[PDB]
């Protein structure tokens, strides 16, 4: 079972030092509780130098593998810092009791790779322009090793 895909936009405003992440949609999500309900939400972490700086999260959508969010989040990242930060995007399954299991995650920014690096580079190259892209979710074990 594939993990699924996440669509989000990035926008950077250098003068104000404002980084905006809009969580748009996820699709094809893996069903986490077999025979149960899939209730996805998205977490965003801002990191620098391997440290978690800020956490935000979306609302929870109920009983879907294809949630639509369209929820915007902004971070204060000055222009002398933006090239060294990471933005981690994780889709999780909400449960009222018990740890919420991650479906998968991706990150953009410093040390990112592939399409995530291209997305981030496009944001940096085009101040003030929102750039939306899809990304394939990856198992947390692998992304977390990159981020540690």
């Amino acid at each position: 079972e594939k993990l699924g895909d996440i669509c989000f936009s990035l926008r950077y405003v250098p003068t104000a030092g404002k980084l905006t992440v809009v969580i748009l949609e996820a699709k094809n999500l893996k069903k986490m509780d077999v025979g149960g309900l899939s209730d996805p939400y998205v977490k965003i972490h801002l990191m620098q130098n391997g440290k978690r700086l800020k956490k935000k999260k979306t609302t929870i959508k109920k009983n879907t593998l294809n949630p639509y969010y369209n929820e915007s989040f902004s971070f204060e990242v000055p222009f002398e810092q933006i090239q060294k930060v990471q933005v981690v995007v994780t889709v999780l399954d909400y449960d009222k009791t018990g740890k919420n299991d991650a479906i998968g995650k991706v990150f953009v920014g410093y040390n990112s790779t592939g399409a995530e690096l291209r997305h981030w580079s496009d944001m940096l190259a085009n101040p003030r322009r929102p750039i939306a892209q899809w990304h394939t979710l990856q198992v947390e074990e692998e992304v977390d090793a990159m981020l540690a």
